[PDB]
C-alpha cells in the first residue's frame, strides 16, 4: 500500500461496546485509526466534548494505533489534511442505512477521493445505541453488558 | 502494513458500471483485488461462466491489481485458501441492505476471520443491475451509458 | 391543456380494484387514459395476453375515455408513439416504492420528456394485489369485495 | 385447551428460529398447533409427510405442541380448532410487508382471528430455511441452526 | 388474573388506534393493564392526570382493562403484577424498526417477558397523536379518529 | 379539459435544486402551479416566511405559470379556495414515502376531492435537502451545484 488512515466519525455520547466492536474490527486493518469527535456541534449532549474524549481515550486504551482527535470543519477535510482515504461507519438498521446513504453522497460531492466504507453492526450489538442505553442509567439499572467499565461509572455519578 | 486482498463476489452477468465502480473504488485500498465468480451454480443464466469471466478481464485490464477467478464451493472458504481476510459488496437501495445483512451473518458464522464492507453505489449507478440491462437491451436501446464497451458489443450480440 | 394522454401500463393478471381505483382518479385529468398490457411477456401467468384484455375491456366500460392497448417494445417508446407524456403507477407499500424508484430512474434515461407520476392505493385496497386475490380464488372464499363482477366469473371458472 | 394458537409455516426444514418462536409461545397458550399446507405446490425440498416428521421430533419436548396438516383456509382450519390467535415470527423489514398483507387479507376473511407476530431473537435472526439449505449444499457444518435430527435429514439429502 | 398484559405507552391523547389493539386484546388475556410513564419529559399536550382520565373513560366498557402510571422500567412493571406479555401496535416500517431496538432491549432487562404486536387495522393506520392534534389546531372535525369524550377535550384545548 | 390548479406545499427553507426540478416537471402539466407556504408554522428556520417567498419568486421567474403564496389554514382548505384539485410533492427514499402515505391518508379524508400526485427525485439531486445544504454552507463550502444563484448568495452572507 503506502501509510494508512481510517477516520472513525461520531458523538460517542457515551461510547458503547457498539462502537467499540467497530473500532476493534478496524484495528487490524489499517496502520492508524483516528477516532473523530465534532467541536461546537451546537447540540448538547449529556456528556461534555471533554469527557467525551476521556471516556474514549479510556476505553480504548487496550488498543495502540486508535487516537482520538476533534474538528472543526468538513469531516472530509480532516482526511484531507491528516492522509486517511477511508471512513468508517457502523449499519444497525435500515435506518442507518437511509442516513448514511445521504451523508456519502454528499461528502463524494465535496471530495471525491474519501470513501466511506460500511460494516454491519454484529448481533449482539445492533440493538445498541449511546440514547437507549442512557435511557437504561437514568433508571439505575445494571449497564455492565452495554458499556465499558470506566464510561459505565461515569453514568452512574450522572444518573444519581 | 501486511498484505491485504480483497475478493468482490458476485454472478456478473454481465458485468455493468455498477459493478465497475465498486471495483475502482476499492484498488487504491487493497493491495490485491480478486473478482469471484461461482463456477457452476445451478442458478443458470444469460452469459456462460467463461462468458463472464472474459467480460470481467476485458473491462478490468487498465487496473493492475485485479484479478479474475472463479470458484465452486463455499466463498468463505475461497478466501481461506487466498489468504483474503475481506468480502466488498456494494449498496444500492434497503433492499439490498437486507439481503446482505442477512448472508453477512451467515458467513461469519461460517468463518469469523472474514470481514465484509460495504459501500454505496454512485448516485448515478444506482439503478443499475444486469437485470435491468438485459431487459433493455432484449429491445435493443442504447446502454453505452450503463456497461462497459466490451460488454456493450457482446449484449447487441447476444440479443441481435 | 393539449390534446392530453396518459398511459397506464402493468401485468393486470387479472385486473382488481386495486388497479381500477388508480385508472378511476385518472380518468378525469386527461383527455384519454391508455390501459397498457406488454406483448409477448415471456413471463406467463395465470391468464392469457387476450383474456387478461378482454378482462380489462369489460371492467372499465363505464369510462367512455380509456382504452385497452398491448405493445410490442419499450413503454416509453409506446408512449413516444401515440404523443403521451405521462405515465401512471400506483404505490402501495415500501416494496413498490424502491422497484417503482429503480424502474424509473431507468425510464428517465431511456427518454427524459416522459414524466412518471405516482398514486397512492386508497387505504381499503392497499393489500389488494392480483397475486392474493388469486390465492383467495383458489379456495373459492368470496372474492366480489376485490375484483368486479366480470373478473369475478373469470376466476371462479379458472379455479373448478 | 381453553385457549389455542396456529403457528403456520412451509417448514422447510424447520430451524432454531422457527422453534424459538415456538418455544417463547408454549407457555402463553394451553394448546400450540403448529400448521403445514397440504397439497400446496413447488416442492421440493422435503416432502409433506418428510416436514411433518421433521417438525414434530424437533418439538417433541414441549409437551403442549402438536403437529396438524390442513389443505384449507387458514383461518377455517383455526375455527375448526377453536384457535383465536395466529403467531407469526419477524425478522426484517421484508417480513414486515409481507405479513402487513397477508393479515389485512385475513381479517377481510375472518374478522374474529387475531395475527400477533413475535420479534426473532438476535441470535436466530439471520437463519431462514434457504440460507441453512444452501450451507448443507457445500456440506458445511449446521448443527447450530438446526436440532440435530434436521441436521442429519439434510446430510442425507445434500449427501 | 392468571395472564395479565401490558398496553404501554403516551397515549397525548388516545386515539381510536389505540383503542382497536386494546379492544383486540382483552378477549385473549384475563387483565388487561394501560399503563403511562410518571415523569417523563417532552410534553404536552395534555398532563398525566388529563391523560390518564381520558384513558379511563375511553375504556370503561372494557370490565377487565385499568389504567395505570408507573415511574420505572416498563419491564420491572410487569414482574411485579406477574404480566408476562406486553402488547405494542405496529402501523409501519418505520414502527417496526424502532420497537425491534426496544425490544431487543427489554430482552435484556428482562428475559421472561415477550413482545407481542399487532398490525393496525386499515381504517386506523395513518392515525397518530400527534396528527389528530395537528387537525384540531384548525378545528377541522377529528369524530372520525378519536372517541367522544377525547373529542370534547381536544375541542377545548385548540379552541 | 376545464382549467387545472396544482399546488407544491412547502417549507423551503431555502429552496434548492430538487425543489426546482419538480417545480420545472410539474409545468407543462397543469395551468396554474400553485407554489404555497405556511404562515406561521411555529418552529422556525434559518429564513423567515419574507426571505423564503422572494427567494422562490426569484427563482421561478422564467416560468410565467408559477406562483408564489402563503397560507394559514388547512392545505386542502386552501385548494378548496382557488379550485385546485392536486397537490404535487416529491419523495427522495423510503422515509420521504412513509411519512407522505400517512399525510395523505388524512388529506383523503378533510376532503376527498382533491389527488396528491408524486413524483421521484431525479438521480442527481435524490440525496439534496435544505438541511444538508445548509449545514454545508456554514461550513463556507460550494454549493452553487445545489442551488440556484439567487439563493447561493443568501446563504453565503446569512453564514458569512
Ligand atoms: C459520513 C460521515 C459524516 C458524518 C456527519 S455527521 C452529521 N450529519 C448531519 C449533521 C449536521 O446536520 O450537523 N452532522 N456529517 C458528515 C458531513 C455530511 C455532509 C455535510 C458535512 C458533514 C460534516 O463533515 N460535518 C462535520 C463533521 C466533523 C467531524 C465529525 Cl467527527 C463529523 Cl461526524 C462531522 N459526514
Ligand atoms: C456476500 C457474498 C456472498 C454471496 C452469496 S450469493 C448467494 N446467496 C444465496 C444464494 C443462493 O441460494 O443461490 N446465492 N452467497 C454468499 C454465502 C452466503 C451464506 C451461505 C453461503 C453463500 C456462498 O458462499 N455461496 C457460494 C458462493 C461461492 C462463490 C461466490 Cl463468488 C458466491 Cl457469490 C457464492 N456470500
Ligand atoms: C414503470 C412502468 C414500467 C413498467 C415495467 S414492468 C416490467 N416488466 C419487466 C420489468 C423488469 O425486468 O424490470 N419491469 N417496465 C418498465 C421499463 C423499465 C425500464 C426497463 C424497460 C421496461 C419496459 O419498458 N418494459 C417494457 C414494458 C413493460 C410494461 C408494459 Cl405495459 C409495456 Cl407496453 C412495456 N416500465
Ligand atoms: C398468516 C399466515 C398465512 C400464511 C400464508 S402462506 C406463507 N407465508 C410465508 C410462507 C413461506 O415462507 O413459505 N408461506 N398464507 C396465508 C393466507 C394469506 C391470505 C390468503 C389466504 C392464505 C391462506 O390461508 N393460505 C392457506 C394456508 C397457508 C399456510 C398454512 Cl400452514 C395453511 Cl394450513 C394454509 N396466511
Ligand atoms: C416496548 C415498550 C417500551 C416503550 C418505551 S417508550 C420510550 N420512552 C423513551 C424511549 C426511548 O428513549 O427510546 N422509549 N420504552 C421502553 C423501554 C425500552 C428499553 C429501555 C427502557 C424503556 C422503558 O422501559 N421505559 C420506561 C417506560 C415505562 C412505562 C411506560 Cl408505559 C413507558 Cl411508555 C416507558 N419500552
Ligand atoms: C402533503 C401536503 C401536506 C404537508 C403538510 S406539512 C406537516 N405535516 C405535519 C406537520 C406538523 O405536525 O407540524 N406539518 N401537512 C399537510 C396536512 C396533513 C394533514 C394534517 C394537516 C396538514 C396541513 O394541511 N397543514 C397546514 C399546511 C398549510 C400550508 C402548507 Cl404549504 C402546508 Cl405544507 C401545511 N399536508
Ligand atoms: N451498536 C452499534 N453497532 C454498530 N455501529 C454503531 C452502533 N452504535 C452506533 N453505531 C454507529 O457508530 C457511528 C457513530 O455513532 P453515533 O454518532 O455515536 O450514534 P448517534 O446517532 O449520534 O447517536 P446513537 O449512538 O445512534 S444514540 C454511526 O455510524 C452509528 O450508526
Ligand atoms: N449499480 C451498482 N452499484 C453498486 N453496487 C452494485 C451495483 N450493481 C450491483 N452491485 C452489487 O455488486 C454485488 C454483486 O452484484 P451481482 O450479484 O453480480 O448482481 P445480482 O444481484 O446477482 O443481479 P443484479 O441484476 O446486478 S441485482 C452485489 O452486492 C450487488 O448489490
Ligand atoms: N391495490 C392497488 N392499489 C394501488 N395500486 C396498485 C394496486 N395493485 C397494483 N397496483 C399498481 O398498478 C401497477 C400495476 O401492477 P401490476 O403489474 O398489474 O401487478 P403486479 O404488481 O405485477 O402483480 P401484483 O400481484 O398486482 S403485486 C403497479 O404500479 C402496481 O403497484
Ligand atoms: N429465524 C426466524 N426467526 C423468527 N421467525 C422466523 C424465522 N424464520 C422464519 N420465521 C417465521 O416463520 C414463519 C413461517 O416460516 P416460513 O414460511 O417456513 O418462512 P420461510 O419460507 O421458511 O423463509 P424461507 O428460507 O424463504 S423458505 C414466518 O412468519 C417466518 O417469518
Ligand atoms: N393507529 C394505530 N394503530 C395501531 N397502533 C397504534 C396506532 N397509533 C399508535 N399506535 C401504537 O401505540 C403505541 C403507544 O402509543 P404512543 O407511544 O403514543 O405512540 P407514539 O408514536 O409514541 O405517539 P404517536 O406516534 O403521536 S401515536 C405505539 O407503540 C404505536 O405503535
Ligand atoms: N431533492 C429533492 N428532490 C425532489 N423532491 C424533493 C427534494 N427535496 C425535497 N423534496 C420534496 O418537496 C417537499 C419538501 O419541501 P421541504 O421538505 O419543506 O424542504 P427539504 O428539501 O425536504 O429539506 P428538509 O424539508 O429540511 S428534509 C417534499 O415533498 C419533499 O420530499
Amino acid at each position: 500500500m503506502e501509510h494508512t488512515i481510517a477516520v472513525i466519525p461520531g458523538s460517542f455520547d457515551p461510547i458503547t461496546y457498539g462502537h467499540l466492536d467497530i473500532i476493534e474490527r478496524s484495528t487490524d486493518r489499517f496502520d492508524e485509526i483516528h477516532v473523530c469527535v465534532l467541536k461546537n456541534s451546537k447540540k448538547e449532549g449529556t456528556f461534555s466534548l471533554e469527557e467525551r474524549m476521556d471516556l474514549i481515550e479510556q476505553s480504548v486504551k487496550h488498543l495502540p494505533n486508535v487516537k482520538v482527535h476533534q474538528f472543526s470543519g468538513l469531516l472530509v477535510d480532516y482526511c484531507e489534511q491528516v492522509g486517511a482515504k477511508t471512513i468508517i461507519r457502523g449499519l444497525r438498521a435500515v435506518s442507518d442505512f437511509e442516513y448514511e446513504l445521504r451523508l456519502t453522497s454528499m461528502n463524494k460531492k465535496l471530495n471525491n477521493e474519501i470513501e466511506t466504507l460500511y460494516m454491519m453492526s454484529s448481533t449482539n450489538y445492533s440493538f445498541i445505541s449511546s440514547s437507549i442505553v442512557k435511557e437504561v442509567a437514568a433508571y439505575r439499572a445494571d449497564i455492565s453488558e452495554f458499556v465499558p467499565p470506566y464510561v459505565e461509572k461515569a453514568l452512574k455519578k450522572k444518573f444519581k
